[PDB]
């Protein structure tokens, strides 16, 4: 069973930082013992302490990071994304407006995707989607994912630690209830990173606090201001029609956000334009 990797055939390499509940590193796995091996991604894990695993087990499309197995405390093993993610990538190149709109497509094919297999992520910022060799887009950290059950719209969920705030609609932050269209919303942060570049001084924690104390004060308050109807601003160079399409991922109420099975074609369309 090639899901099962002994920690025998493990050598460590280098850190690769952290994501949510866990710390990702590279590790070269070498079963066969013939030098090379193989490059991987292992994240070190711990009540749904496990539900990363049993998600991502589950999950297959060329836009979310490739589940490969587990290490019997667990190890989840995934594949190796090599150029990181768009959060550390975007400020360090150049990039045009037509592949920032190519990645926008890519993470809503995917995040389509694994709203048609019933789960929300709750986690969808530029420093969890990642970027393969060819720079194709590989959506990653599950560690806040959830299953919504079949025929509800929502799960509640009150996290007891650090969470991305700043990238969470309304309804999440009020009443911690999470929609699908609660992932289009942060989708919505999401493509207003891209289109900043990722600059540090133009990021949506940095943009909202402007605008405003305590930990929890600051949740009050953004919520406050969210549901008055201020936004994060157009990005400078961003063109009108993308503004609007950020502008309809944060509409206040879930049910007017469009999703992301409707976002694919019409991020195809503008990104001819
Ligand atoms: C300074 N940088 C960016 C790096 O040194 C670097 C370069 C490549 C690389 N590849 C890679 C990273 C992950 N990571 C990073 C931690 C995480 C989790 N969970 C992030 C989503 C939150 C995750 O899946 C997974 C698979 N391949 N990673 C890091």
């Amino acid at each position: 069973d090639p899901t099962v990797f002994h920690k025998r055939y493990l050598k460590k390499i280098r850190d690769l930082g952290e994501g949510h509940f866990g710390k990702v590193s590279l590790y070269c796995y070498d079963p066969t013992n013939d030098g090379t091996g193989e490059m991987v991604a292992v994240k070190a894990l711990k009540s749904g302490w496990k539900q990363e695993i049993d998600i991502l087990r589950t999950l297959y499309h060329e836009h979310i990071i490739k589940y490969k197995g587990c290490c019997e405390s667990l190890q989840l093993v995934m594949e190796y994304v090599p150029l990181g993610s768009l959060r550390d990538y975007l400020p360090r190149h150049s990039i045009g407006l037509a592949q920032l709109l190519l990645f926008a497509q890519q993470i809503c094919e995917g995040m389509a995707y694994l709203h048609s297999q019933h789960y929300i992520h709750r986690n969808l910022a530029a420093r969890n989607v990642l970027l393969d060799n060819d720079r194709l887009v590989k959506i990653g950290d599950f560690g806040l994912a959830k299953a919504v059950p079949e025929g509800h719209e929502y799960y509640r969920v009150r996290e007891d630690g650090d969470s991305p705030v700043f990238w969470y609609a309304p309804e999440c932050l009020k009443e911690y209830k999470f929609y699908y269209a609660s992932d289009v919303w942060s989708f919505g942060v999401t493509l207003y990173e891209l289109l900043t570049h990722c600059d540090s001084s133009q990021s949506p924690p940095t943009k909202f606090l402007e605008l405003i104390a305590q930990g929890q004060m600051t949740v009050l308050r953004l919520t406050e201001l969210l549901e008055r109807g201020e936004r994060l601003p157009r990005p400078d160079k961003c063109p009108c029609e993308v503004y609007h399409l950020m502008k309809n991922c944060w509409e206040t109420e879930a049910s007017f956000r469009p999703t992301f099975e409707n976002l694919i074609p019409i991020l195809k369309t503008v990104h001819e334009k």
